[PDB]
């Protein structure tokens, strides 16, 4: 789990997001895995405006924050899982890293800001939704 708080929008992985977030829905996108629903209490994060492809993410199911590289933001095949069939994700980025179903919504850096969230894994890879391109998060 795991969610990014700036002005006053939350984003979360699409499959992890609750009632209240469709309910108070900005916007959403089934072939990113994001969605953003508006909150009340202003958040403190900072969304990165960069091309880093180095950073670190936080690892729940090791309970560990790794430094990585990580590949620019992509159209990727990701199998079936509990919660899509076999689809291509857009806006992907992946690392050399652990990643379990649970670590969705971890964070990753760099010295910008929020890149993106922890969203794919298995096989000794883990995935990253990219955050970067929604410029929209910065305003109003
Ligand atoms: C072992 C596979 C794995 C590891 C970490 S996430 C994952 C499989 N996964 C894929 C996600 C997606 N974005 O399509 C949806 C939720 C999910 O369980
Ligand atoms: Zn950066």
């Amino acid at each position: 789990s795991g969610a990014i708080y700036v002005g006053n929008y939350r984003v979360v992985n699409r499959h992890l997001a609750t009632h209240n977030d469709w309910a108070n829905l900005v916007w959403e996108d089934s072939s990113r895995d994001l969605l953003v629903s508006s909150t009340t209490a202003q958040g403190c994060d900072t969304i990165a405006r960069c091309d880093c492809q180095t950073g670190v993410y936080y690892c729940s199911s090791r309970r560990k924050h790794y430094p990585v590289s990580f590949s620019k933001p992509s159209l990727i095949f990701v199998e079936a899982s509990e919660y899509y069939p076999a689809r291509y994700q857009s806006h992907l980025m992946l690392a050399v890293g652990h990643s379990e179903p649970g670590d969705c919504g971890g964070i990753l850096r760099c010295q910008h800001g929020v890149v993106g969230i922890v969203s794919t894994g298995g096989n000794g890879l883990v995935g990253f939704a990219d955050v970067r391109d929604l410029l929209w998060l910065d305003e109003e």
